[PDB]
């Protein structure tokens, strides 16, 4: 399975990157590509990204940044609407849960405007990075989705 992890910087996709790597004992088929969207994309405004192949997109935010939920709703809808993207099944980990007053999935939904989002698969897994936590399960609903 092809997938396409994205997220505003500072979100935790190299935290996940590295977890999901310790959580394998010393997904075969799963290929990865990963970069930061928004502000401070390399390639934003002036060229466009190709998306050519992604089946499943993981969209990660970190669920403590209020500050910058709407760019993670632009950036996230923007993404989805691109023609190569149009099939791809929408994992959204909803990351740092750990963190005191972290917005919960259903705040989580809202706020991304998933319900807007029709005719195409997504889940919100509850994620906190650093332990671990709901990696595995999210890897697995987006995976199993894909069969
Ligand atoms: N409290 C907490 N910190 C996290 C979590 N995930 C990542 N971080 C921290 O958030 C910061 C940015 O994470 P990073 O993986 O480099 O984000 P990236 O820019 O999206 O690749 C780092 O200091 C990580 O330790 C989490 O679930 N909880
Ligand atoms: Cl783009
Ligand atoms: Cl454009």
């Amino acid at each position: 399975m092809r997938i396409l992890m994205l997220g505003l910087d500072a979100a935790g996709k190299t935290t996940i990157l590295y977890k999901l790597k310790l959580g394998q004992s010393v997904y075969k088929n799963v290929k990865f590509n990963v970069w930061d969207v928004g502000g401070q994309d390399k390639i934003r405004p002036l060229w466009r990204h190709y998306y050519t192949g992604t089946q499943g997109l993981i969209f990660v935010v970190d669920c403590a940044d209020r500050d910058r939920i709407d760019e993670a709703r632009q950036e996230l809808h923007r993404i989805i609407n691109d023609r190569e993207m149009r099939d791809a099944i929408i994992l959204i980990f909803a990351n740092k849960q750990d963190l005191p007053d972290a917005m919960k999935p259903h705040e989580i939904q809202e706020k991304l405007g998933l319900t807007r989002i029709r005719d195409r698969n997504w889940y919100v897994q509850p994620s906190c990075a650093t332990s671990g936590d709901g990696l595995y399960e999210g890897l697995t609903w987006l995976t199993s989705n894909y069969k």
